[PDB]
This record gives C-alpha cells, structure tokens and sequence, in this order.
C-alpha cells in the first residue's frame, strides 16, 4: 500500500508550514511511515506547526552544535519508538548562514567565525546526525539530505553555496560509513522553493541586489527544465526523499537525486 | 499497492531470460504495470523467455534500425494496448557495438561503418524510439534507457563506451520534446551485470586481455561500492527503473540515476 | 623565446580568414612553429587564404571521410616536413552537422545518415587523425582538438552537441594510445566565436528562431564570464591550444581545458 | 625569452625543500618571474630553505588564520616591491588538517572545532588572500591554488578532501570577485607528491591502515595515468602553475586544470 509502510524515519527541519521538511514529513505518514520529528529551538512553536500534520508524532530537541543533544539523540529517539525498534530512515533538512555570509554583504567581507557557524550547521552535521543515528538504524535504511546544486557559482547564496559543495563531500564519506550498517545515504538537490526566508529573501531582506538576483535564479529555473519548476510546490521534492527513503533505488549511495525538473541539465 | 498499478509500460531489450530489461519487465509486472513488449529478430525466441514473466504481454516486433519498423510501432501499440489507450513507461534497454568496437581489437581499428551502426542501435534510437511513442504518452509519463557510467575512459569497452557519451547527450535533448507532452526522460546507470553477453566476454569471446580487464573492472566495483555490488542480481537494477517509471521521482528529467552501489562516488 | 620554437605541428580546420585553425596557426608561427597545414576540398581558395599567414607552410590535402586520404596522410607529412623529422604536434579544428541535425529542424527529424556524417566528421575523425600521426609523432607530443562544452543541452546546436559528448569520449581514449608514445591527447572548450557559418546562422540561415535562441546563448556568455567573453576574438582560444601544444602543461591528457571567459564555473 | 618575464609574483606555501612551492618559486624563477614569498611560524627555516632557490626573494610572514597579518600583508608585499609597482600572480599553496581530520581517526571522531581550522587554512584563506592581495593586483594577473581531486570519496583524506571540495567552490567565488580586476582565478589539482608529510603519512604516521591505503592510490594513480604518474617529481605540476600565471591560459577562470598524469580521465 504505502511506500514507507512500516518504516520508522526521523525527521528533522521543520520550523514552519513552509519548511520543506513539513511537506516530507506530510507525504512520509501519507504513505504509512511512523515518525519521529526533532526541532531547532523553537519546540512549542515547533510542536503547534506538527499538530497540523496527518498523525500524531514525537518531538524531540536537536541543536545540531550541541555535543550534549547528538549524545543523547539516540537513547530518547529508542524511548519515542520502543526498546528493540530501529529506526529505517533519517532525513536532515538543516542549514544555516549567518547574514554575512548571504546576499548584499561582500563575499571576502565574511568573517571565518560566520562562515564556520554555517558550514557547521549545514554541512558537517550531516556526519554528526549519522554518526549519532547509524547505531540504532536497519540494514536496509536510507539517510537523505537536502542539497542545492553548488557545482557552479551563483548571485547572493555565496557562502551557503561553499557549505552545499562541503555537504555533497561529506556525504559521499557518510556513505562509505553507513554502508558497513547496510545503510544508504543520499542527497536531493532542489530546485528553488518559497519558504518563508526565501520570500523575505526575495523581499529584500538581505539588500536589494540580492533580492533582484534571486528573483532572476527563479525565473531562469522554471524557463530551463524541461517540465517546468513550480518554486511555490514543495511536494516534488518531498516525493523524491521519499523515494529514497522507500526500498526502490536499492543500489544508490553517495550520490545525488535532482528534483529541479531537470534544470540542471540544460544550458538554456 | 503495487508502485505501478494501472500504468501501461513498453519494455524493449529482452533476449534472453538473464536481458536487463527481463528482470525489468517481471519487477514491473509484479508492480501491477501492464506491459507491451517489443523484440529485435528472434521473435519465437523471446516469445517463449517472455512467457515465464508472471503476466502475459503482447509481444511487437521493433528493429530500431528499420524506419518502417518505428513509423508503424504507435498503431501496432495502440492496436494492442486498445483505442483510447496510451501508454505511461518505455524502457529503452537496447545496446550493441560490432566486435571491432570492443575488446581486443585496437581501439583505433574499427571501421566507422561499424562504430556507426553501434551508435545507431546505442544511441540515436533512443530518440527514435522517444519520436515513435511520445504521441501515445500520457501527461505524467516517462521514459528510461539503460546506461553505463562513461565519464572516464575504461579498457575493452572503447566504442561502446563512446556510444554511452552519446546516449547520456540524447537523454538531455530527448528531455527537452518529452517536457512538451508532460514526459520524463532518464537514464538508469547501472554497475556491470552478468548478462550472457558478459559471461561469454569474461570468458575470452573477445580476447583473453579484454576478459582479463572485464574481470578485473567487476572486481573493483564491488570493493569501491559502499554498499556492495552482486554482478549475478539485476533485481536492483530493475527495481530503480521501475522508481522512475513511477510517481515518485516527479521532477528528474534530462537526468541520471546511478544504480551502480554507490560505486561511481569513491575513488578506492 | 617562441613558445613554440622548434616545434613542427600540423593545423587542420583552415576554410576561411576567420577560422579559429587560421588564428590557432598564426599564433603557433608567432610562437615559432613550423607549421604543415591540412584542408578539405577547397584547396585553392585555402592556399590563398593561408598567404596571409606569417610565414610559408605546405598545405596537404585531408578529408577525414576518405580513408585514401588518412592512409596516406603521415607519409606526406614527413615529405614535407624531411625524411627524420617528425611532428611535435597536432591541431584537430574539424566539425560539421548536416543542417537537418542544428537549428529549426526538429531534433527528431534528422535522419541517422545525417547525424552519423557528423559525428563521423566531428567525433571519430579526432581517433582517425591520431592513428594517422601518432607513428610520425616525437615522445612529449601533443594532440589538441576543438570542443563546445555539452554537459547541458542547448537551444539549436542540437546533435552537433551530442557529437561533441561524442568527441570527448573519444578524446579520453586517444589519450590512452597516444601515451604509448609518449603524446598528450587534450580538447580545448571554446565559448563562442563568430566565424562565417555562426555569422550566417545568427544571421537565420537555420531559422529565425535558432537565430534568436543562438544570439541569446552568446548574451549569456559574456554576462556569465567573470572575465568576459569577446564573440569577435578567437586569440584567446588560440592561445590556449598553443599552451597544449607546449611543454607548459606536460601532466595533463584526456581532459579538456576551458577557453570559455570562465562562463562554464557560473550560473548566472 | 621565460614565460613570466618581468612578472611579479608572490608564492606562498614553502615549509621544506620538497614543498610544492618550492619547486613552483624554482621554476618560476628560471622563466624570469620576481617572487615575493610569504612563510607560516618558522621563518629562519623557510629563508634557509629559500636561499637555494636561484634567486633572491624577500620573505613575509603570512599566518592565513592572523587577521593582523592579512591586513598588513599588501603594505608589506608594496614595500617589498617598490611603491608603485604591483603583483601579477598570487600562488596559494597551503593546507592544513589536525590528524583528527584524516588517517586512521575515524571520520565520525573528528571534532568540529579540528575540522574547521583546516577549513580555515585549507579553504576559507584562499578567499583571504584574494580579498588582501586583489587591491594590488595588475589587471591580466592570475591567482593559481592547489587542489587535490575531491570529487569522490578516498580512504584517509578523509576531512582534508571535504576541504578541497569547499576550495573549490571558494575558487568560483574569487574568479567573480577577481574579474572586476581584470584578474584570473584557478586551481591546479595535482596528483600525489611525496613531500615530507606525505613520506611520514605512507610510513606510518597516521596509522598503519592509512599508510596501506595511501600507498595503494599512489600505485593506481600511475597505473591509470596515460602518461604516467611520477610521485617524486614536482615539476609537471609546478610547470602548469606557470602555464597559469602566464599569459597563455587568458580565457579560463573559475577553473580546475589537472596536472595528475590524466588518471582523472581513466577508470582503470
Ligand atoms: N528553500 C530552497 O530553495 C532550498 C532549495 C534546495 C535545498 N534547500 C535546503 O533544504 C533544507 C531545509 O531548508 P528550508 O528551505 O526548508 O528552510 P527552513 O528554514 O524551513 O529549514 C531550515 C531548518 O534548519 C534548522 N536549523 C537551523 N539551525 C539549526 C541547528 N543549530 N540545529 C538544528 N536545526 C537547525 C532550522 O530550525 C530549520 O528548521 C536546507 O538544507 C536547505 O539548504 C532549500
Ligand atoms: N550488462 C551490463 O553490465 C550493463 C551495464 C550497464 C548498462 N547495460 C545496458 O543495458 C541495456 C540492456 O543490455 P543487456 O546487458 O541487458 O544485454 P542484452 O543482450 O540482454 O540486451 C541487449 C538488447 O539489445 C537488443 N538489440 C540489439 N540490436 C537491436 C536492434 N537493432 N533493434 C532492437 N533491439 C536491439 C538485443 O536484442 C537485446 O535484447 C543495454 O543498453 C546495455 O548497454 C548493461
Ligand atoms: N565557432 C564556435 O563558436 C566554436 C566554439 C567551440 C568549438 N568550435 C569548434 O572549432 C572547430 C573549428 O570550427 P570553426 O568554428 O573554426 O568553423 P570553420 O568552418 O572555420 O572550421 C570547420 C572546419 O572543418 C572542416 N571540415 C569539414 N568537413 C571536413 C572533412 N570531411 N575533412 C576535413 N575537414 C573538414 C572545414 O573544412 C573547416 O575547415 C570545430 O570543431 C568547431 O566545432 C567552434
Ligand atoms: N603533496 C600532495 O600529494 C598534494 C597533492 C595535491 C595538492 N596538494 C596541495 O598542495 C599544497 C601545498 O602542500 P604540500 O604538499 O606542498 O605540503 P607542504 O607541507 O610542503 O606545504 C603546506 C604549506 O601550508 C602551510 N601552512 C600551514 N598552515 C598555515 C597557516 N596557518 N598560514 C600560512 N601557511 C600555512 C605550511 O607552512 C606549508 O608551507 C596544499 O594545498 C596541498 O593540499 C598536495
Ligand atoms: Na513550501
Ligand atoms: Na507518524
Ligand atoms: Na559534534
Ligand atoms: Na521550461
Ligand atoms: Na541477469
Ligand atoms: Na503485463
Ligand atoms: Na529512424
Ligand atoms: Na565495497
Ligand atoms: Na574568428
Ligand atoms: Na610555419
Ligand atoms: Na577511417
Ligand atoms: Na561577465
Ligand atoms: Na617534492
Ligand atoms: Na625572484
Ligand atoms: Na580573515
Ligand atoms: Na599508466
């Protein structure tokens, strides 16, 4: 029936109703997964935004920077699922750059300190999740993360693009790790989606220019792929993590799934 | 239940009962897919291997090199699969490159005329193929060919391995007509699978060198994989063909999905 | 002094005044080159053209498609050049697609014996030339071809792209043979040069529409470019093959190297 | 007469007699270029080291993570070269990984904060000495850092690759930046030298395991080289960071040249 029937998947990343992870986290209990959800910070604006979601599903708190919750993560993911339960699944949606490293503020003009604090959030904390997660995860599971293709250089995301180049390194090493558990891990490039920092984004919050360029980025997106690409539609996306979170791409692992309808592959 | 229930999927590329696409057809079929099947030349031979899949499956005879073959396939499809009906899958699993093309033979000693019938039944059909069926595609439909990884040069494969450069190239154009009619057009990259033709390579049919070096290249893939790598089982293979025929990787196009164990992603 | 002082090097690709081959030539006799030229067909108007470099070379007679032609080809090259002399270099600068294979035509309405003429003349004649020269070629050669990156489809350029993925292939082989003898095997990937033909098809000699689409690939470039990109200058380009044809770049064979403004690394 | 006569050029990156700069300020040096050199802590070493390159050149400390000394670093570099004259060339040759990061540690164990110092060194600071060095750059100048192919997975590099893979980004950024100035930016990815680390790493320095693993990819490495690949000799790739300061690469930036014997193009 389901997809994901039976499946227990952690999912984290959620923080509003726009969040790609609320709409992976709506189409994985859609398609009958069990899941387990941690949250950045805000956990009962967190916990009120998953009330919405179509079952009901634990919350627990992960700060990807604090060495006392990735202890922990394991034993309170084992009591939200049972003693003798393992999990089949785990989505990181995390990411995250200081202002300077973004927008209108000048490239060279990002302290280390700032770039650090993103490429931790965003890219090293992929190994921190499986490293907390793969002990107690099944032969068959599936650790997915969300990419952005940083392959060539782009207006404004600057040093969040460095971090995505990180990240794609990091799961490749993920998945020489993971595979002695029997366990896949994988990427999903996206295509440009309208969360709400995106749109304040595009609204100017980080200066005019940027906004311009990033209004640019969208219209070349939808005018490139060969099918089109619906920035305000999530659930593309949230399929296609789907998918590798499902057991039908067996036999991929380090890599990297394009759910950008197929922009990437066309010059114009 | 079924990844495929109601959708109508052409499978070209069976030969014997060890072909790719076989292991293809019965995974979809299990799936709930309803196949049309297309052969080349040994049509009562592949009439009896097709009959042990678990569901019948008219069987159309396709030469992609013969133009009255492919100006006639639409009706023959409709005719079989009923007025009003269009197909939703096609599976390209085609390939052959002249033994002057592989193996032993130096590189440099095959003659265009055989390097441009490889490409020919390699490459260029799948855009005739593609040509023949989109105007009996469904909106939401997609196409898949067969691939092999070939971004570096490998000893023995020689043209053919060009001959996959070319195809990975159509696949992007094909993208761009099959966008129009709401179609998805990918390639699946597989790992070295112990079809009958590689058997009989391995075993010296076309040099003790150039099985040597197959044998060798085979070896390597299971150690780079982090996942492993099994030669002797295409159900991976299939079950990823079968992902993209389905629903579940809705905005990947122009693209390529490696089932190959992760192998392409580690250098050692 | 030259950077190119003492080399003899073969140039193929002269047809016009406009030519890249009549810039990549220019440039190698101000480097120091001594230089044997190779036309197709027009040999009187090439000779005449070829004046007005600025010192003499043979021009010998070469059509990639005449296996006459290419048997015979070292034999008149070392007459040229003197019995115990050989090459230090060769420029493969070759392509051609029917019309049916570019621009309004639709990508599936070209015939195979089209697209198989053209990937004969732009792909596999780069294997043809270097089995032709690699027996008259000194160890620390060089073999340097033309290429247009086609990694992503395009509007119009259509299966000359898919010849050039083709190219590539072949490239990377040809390096494996060619380090037998000690010889580098390289492209150069040039952005966009107004030669007479891209003139003439901007100028809708394939069609108002593949005109557009074709100006407006060559407005992204130079925007794309961190450096620019001059449409009008082939120098650029020539310099770079004439870095190949150096010692400068000696650990370096099967690649390709961008002559592009850097608009390939960009996005947007 | 030399390819970078009456160049100025400033080189870091020396630390030993077999650093890669070393041979890249040598080679320099014999094709007319007036260095500058830049040194990390032991500064009486690197000039003892130093005085056995053909020429003299005035030695800056340079410490990449000290703000100070990249804020003073131009000043320094004006003074040493004369008020008025400025830089053609910058060459970073430096990285840095705590052990943590690489060899037997596994890579789930490396703390984040070892991590990001040799993010810092190793990626963020090819950024820093654009950003300090640009202000005093010539226009036609060039940037060249070193790389080591990161786009798949090894054994042992482990967090050093995840580095190159940020660096590489960062690289596309700094072309950006750099053109306004008329300036290039490119890496050279080379492959394995047997610098001192390297000699201490394959004897055992970092664990018996990686010492095993590292050995067996430098083995491979000139197995798949079309060319060959010479571990204890640093002059290829010195020559091709030449051939990128020079005026001979005019059109690529943003971009990788691989000076690795061609093993990047071949799978075996
Ligand atoms: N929106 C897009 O266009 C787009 C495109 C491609 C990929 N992505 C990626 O998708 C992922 C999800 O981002 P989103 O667009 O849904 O935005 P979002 O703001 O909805 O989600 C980002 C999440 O990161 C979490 N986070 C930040 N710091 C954290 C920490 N220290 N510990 C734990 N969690 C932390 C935030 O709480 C938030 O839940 C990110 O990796 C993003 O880069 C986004
Ligand atoms: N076996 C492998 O290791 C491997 C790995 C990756 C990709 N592939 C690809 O998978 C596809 C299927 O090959 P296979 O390994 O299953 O071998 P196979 O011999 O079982 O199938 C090849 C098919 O091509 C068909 N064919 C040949 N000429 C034809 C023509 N003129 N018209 C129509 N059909 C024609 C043959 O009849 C055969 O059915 C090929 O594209 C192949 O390159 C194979
Ligand atoms: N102009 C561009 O924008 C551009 C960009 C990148 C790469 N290129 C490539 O550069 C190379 C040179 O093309 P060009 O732009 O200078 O155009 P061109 O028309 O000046 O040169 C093409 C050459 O191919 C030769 N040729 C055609 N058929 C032949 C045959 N049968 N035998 C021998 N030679 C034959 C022609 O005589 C001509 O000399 C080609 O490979 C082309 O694809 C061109
Ligand atoms: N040896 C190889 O196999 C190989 C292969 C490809 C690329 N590379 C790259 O070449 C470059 C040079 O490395 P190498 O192999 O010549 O080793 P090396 O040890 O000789 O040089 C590394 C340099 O980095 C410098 N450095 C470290 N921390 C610094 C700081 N805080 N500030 C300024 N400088 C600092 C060191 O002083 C040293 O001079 C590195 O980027 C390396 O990753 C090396
Ligand atoms: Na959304
Ligand atoms: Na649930
Ligand atoms: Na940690
Ligand atoms: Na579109
Ligand atoms: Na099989
Ligand atoms: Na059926
Ligand atoms: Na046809
Ligand atoms: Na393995
Ligand atoms: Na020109
Ligand atoms: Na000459
Ligand atoms: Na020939
Ligand atoms: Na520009
Ligand atoms: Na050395
Ligand atoms: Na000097
Ligand atoms: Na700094
Ligand atoms: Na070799």
């Amino acid at each position: 029936t389901g997809l994901l029937d039976g499946k227990r998947i952690l999912v984290s990343g959620i923080i509003t109703d726009s969040s790609i992870a609320f709409h992976i986290a709506r189409v994985a209990q859609e398609q009958g997964a069990q899941l387990v959800l941690t949250g950045f910070d805000r956990l009962r604006l967190i916990q009120r935004i998953t009330d919405r979601l179509p079952a009901k599903a634990p919350l627990l708190e992960l700060d990807v920077q604090n060495e006392e919750h990735l202890a922990s993560l394991a034993g309170r993911v084992t009591e939200a699922i049972g003693a003798g339960n393992k999990l089949d699944g785990v989505v990181h949606s995390i990411g995250f750059m200081p202002q300077t490293g973004m927008g209108i503020n000048p490239f060279f003009d990002a302290p280390y300190a700032d770039v650090s604090k993103g490429i931790h959030i965003s890219a090293y904390s992929y190994a921190s999740m499986a490293k907390a997660l793969l002990p107690i995860m099944n032969p068959g599971g599936s650790i997915v993360g969300m990419d952005f293709d940083p392959s060539r250089a782009m207006p404004a995301f600057n040093w969040m693009t460095v971090a995505k180049s990180a990240l794609e390194s990091v799961n490749r090493f993920v998945a020489r790790e993971a595979g002695k558990y029997g366990v896949r891990s994988n990427l999903v490039a996206a295509g440009p989606i309208r969360t709400l920092a995106m749109s304040a984004i595009v609204g100017g919050a980080l200066g005019e220019e940027a906004g311009a360029q990033i209004q640019l980025l969208e219209e070349g997106w939808d005018q490139r792929a060969p099918i089109g690409w619906n920035m305000k539609d999530a659930t593309p996306v949230a399929k296609t993590v789907c998918a590798l979170l499902s057991d039908w791409l067996p036999a991929t692992t380090g890599d990297i799934i394009y759910a950008d309808g197929g922009a990437h592959t066309q010059l114009l």
